[PDB]
């Protein structure tokens, strides 16, 4: 219901805590890459999570927050209400953003 033939997001991502728009519809690839995300928390413990969204470029998103830099890693999180992560992105790897389902809610 939430992936496409193609393997995108069939419906549009948003913060499950405000319901900010992350994403829009078909702009993602469903991924199952193993990424640890520590628990939902403020901007300023945890899963290995297994199901995200694969984005290709921050421009590509609609809404989302970045936390500081830290180990070649930032935390993706919700522009609006800052709450995450909600998503995972290594820097070396400058066109892979990932969003883990369980963060997030689709309508
Ligand atoms: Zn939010």
């Amino acid at each position: 219901e939430l992936v496409s033939a193609e393997g995108r997001n069939r419906k549009a991502v948003l913060c499950q805590r405000c319901g900010s728009r992350v994403l829009q519809p078909g702009t993602a690839l469903f991924s199952r890459r193993q990424l640890f995300l520590p628990s939902m928390r403020k901007k300023p413990d945890g899963d290995v999570l297994e199901e995200h969204w694969l984005v290709n470029d921050m421009f590509i998103f609609e809404n989302v927050g970045f936390t500081k830099d830290v180990g070649n890693v930032k935390f993706l999180v919700c522009a609006d209400c800052e709450i995450g992560p909600i998503g995972w992105h290594c820097l070396d790897d400058k066109n892979s953003f990932y969003v883990a389902l369980e963060r997030v809610s689709h309508e």
